[PDB]
């Protein structure tokens, strides 16, 4: 099969470049640049709610990683600035995280940056999580590593990140996605960093939720982000008791719509 190899770099993405194949014209991204380990960690992942990983090509002292082309964008980018989205909507993001991180967990992997910019969409509007330059093995032979590097976007990061010598991965992947969450529903952040320092994170651990964004979110996904943003990360909910939570079972949204004709 000639040219079946050869991809054409046709637009930035994100260095990230889209790259269409010369033969079959299917889509991918292409990463160009810690980077051993990032390569290692992707080379582990294989899930519908995780970027694809194809492989990647050393040319000297540049490495291109070949990566799943997500149409629909990042996440981000379906935030309404001050307004978030419709809560159905949130709701179906927020299952295909928790899916997403339930899988990356399982095999002992921490993401330790999740965020909107690294949350897209591929053309079902169907999320997957990536940018695994952070991440890291957190469980190994069934032992569990505690972490101590300071790793993450400060908005996003969990309390225990800044006032802990040592932490445990999963409570701190569980506080970011309930930050995702937050910005999904009031579209905008709750506070700059997770400390004392920090009024608007003083008032949310004073429960003054008749301010913003907390005024802006419904009491049953606000119930869960009062389980879920909890300073104590021994205290705080985990990924099995969200699955529990009333608003993540409240039936919102309907399917896909599908075509129809009447008569
Ligand atoms: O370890 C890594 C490092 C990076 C990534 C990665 C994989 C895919 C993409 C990608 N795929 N599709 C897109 C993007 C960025 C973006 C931004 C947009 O505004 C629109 C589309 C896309 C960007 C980064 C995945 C795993």
């Amino acid at each position: 099969v000639p040219f079946v190899e050869d991809w054409d770099l046709v637009q930035t993405l994100g260095e990230v470049q889209l790259a269409v194949n010369r033969v079959t014209e299917e889509a991918v991204a292409v990463k160009i640049v810690n980077i051993k380990k990032e390569i290692c960690i992707n080379k582990m992942l294989n899930h519908e709610n995780v970027v694809k990983f194809y492989g990647h090509r050393r040319e000297g002292n540049i490495q291109y990683l070949f990566l799943e082309y997500c149409s629909g964008g990042e996440l981000f980018d379906r935030i309404e600035p001050d307004i978030g989205m419709p809560e159905p909507d949130a709701q179906r993001f927020f299952h295909q995280l928790m899916a997403g991180v339930v899988y990356l967990h399982g095999i002992g992997i921490t993401h330790r940056d999740i965020k909107p910019e690294n949350l897209l969409l591929d053309e079902r509007d169907n999320l997957k999580i990536s940018d695994f330059g952070l991440a890291t093995v957190f469980r190994y032979n069934n032992r569990e590593r505690l972490l101590n590097k300071m790793c993450g976007t400060l908005p996003y990061v969990a309390p225990e990140l800044l006032k802990r010598r040592e932490f445990h991965a999963e409570p701190v992947d569980v506080w970011s996605c309930g930050i995702v969450l937050t910005a999904m529903l009031a579209g905008e952040l709750p506070w700059d960093q997770p400390s004392d320092s920090c009024q608007e994170y003083s008032d949310w651990k004073e429960k003054k939720t008749y301010l913003n964004p907390w005024k802006k979110i419904d009491s049953a996904p606000l119930a869960l982000l009062h389980k879920i943003l909890v300073e104590n990360p021994s205290a705080r909910i985990t990924i099995p008791d969200i699955k529990k939570d009333r608003w993540y079972n409240k039936p919102l949204k309907k399917g896909a719509k599908r075509p129809r004709v009447t008569s």
